[PDB]
């Protein structure tokens, strides 16, 4: 039997899938710690690794496999179901097994995705500081027509202080925050002017290293929900430009409160893919 994580219906992804739109033909690149490509509930089509000593189709951490599951866990009779289960999945390793990567490695991953025609780029990662090379890479990917989504950060609140990290803080990237199954913002969600939209980030059940499934907390989990949404909006209207897909997501988001804490609100893909 196959489980449906609360995040799927909450963002109304189930309604879009039922219409027949599941992201078929859309290329999504997950810039993470890799993916356990042999997982029975995943179908990695390709990818690349910029981490020394590790191939792209192995995940020694678990993080990348969990993020990859939220976006496209296969729709079958086992495991879980992803936001866009028919998406073309590419694993781009930019982080090591301990979950950390160098700027050059990330920038290399962003460029690889831009040159290989990826439609969406999910980056469930972030640093306190940015870099001109990284900023330039995302601006260019977005300008080339790629949707760039990034985890806002698990830094929480601090009296006015903006806690959004990079690359989420760039204009060319969608900064995603986290809400729980009750739709209340999770305590660990970063807050700041750059916050754009919210998505399920707490108690998220997804695929996990060595043919299993686990629950994780973080804006790392929220991010793949938006990348999966973008893929869904694109499989229904392959004619839209990145900024158009982007605007559809925030324009139709369900308002939750002050943009400093929730951006434009919780995403509603049934409204966005209209
Ligand atoms: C996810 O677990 C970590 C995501 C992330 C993104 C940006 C800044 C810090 C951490
Ligand atoms: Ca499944």
């Amino acid at each position: 039997a196959q489980t449906v994580p609360y995040g799927i219906p909450l963002i109304k992804a189930d309604k879009v899938q039922a219409q027949g739109f599941k992201g078929a033909n859309v290329k999504v690149a997950v810039l993470d710690t890799g993916i356990q490509a042999s997982h029975p509930d995943l179908n990695v089509v390709g990818g690349a690794s910029f981490v020394a000593g590790e191939a792209y189709n192995t995940d020694g951490n678990g993080h990348g496999t969990h993020v990859a599951g939220t976006v496209a866990a296969l729709d079958n009779t086992t495991g879980v179901l992803g936001v866009a289960p028919s998406v073309s999945l590419y694993a781009v390793k930019v982080l090591n097994s301990s979950g950390s990567g160098s700027y050059s490695g990330i920038v290399s991953g962003i460029e690889w995705a831009t040159t290989n025609g990826m439609d969406v780029i999910n980056m469930s990662l972030g640093g306190a500081s940015g870099s001109t090379a990284m900023k330039q890479a995302v601006d260019n990917a977005y300008a080339r027509g790629v949707v760039v989504v990034a985890a806002a950060g698990n830094s929480g609140n601090s009296g006015s202080t903006n806690t959004i990290g990079y690359p989420a803080k760039y204009d060319s990237v969608i900064a995603v925050g986290a809400v729980d199954s009750n739709s209340n913002r999770a305590s660990f969600s970063s807050v700041g002017a750059e916050l754009e939209v919210m998505a399920p980030g707490a108690g998220v059940y997804s695929t996990y290293p060595t043919n299993t499934y686990a629950t994780l907390n973080g804006t790392s989990m929220a991010s793949p929900h938006v990348a999966g949404a973008a893929a869904l909006i694109l499989s229904k209207h392959p004619n839209l430009s990145a900024s158009q897909v982007r605007n559809r997501l925030s324009s139709t988001a369900t308002y939750l409160g002050s943009s400093f804490y929730y951006g434009k609100g919780l995403i509603n893909v049934e409204a966005a893919a209209q």
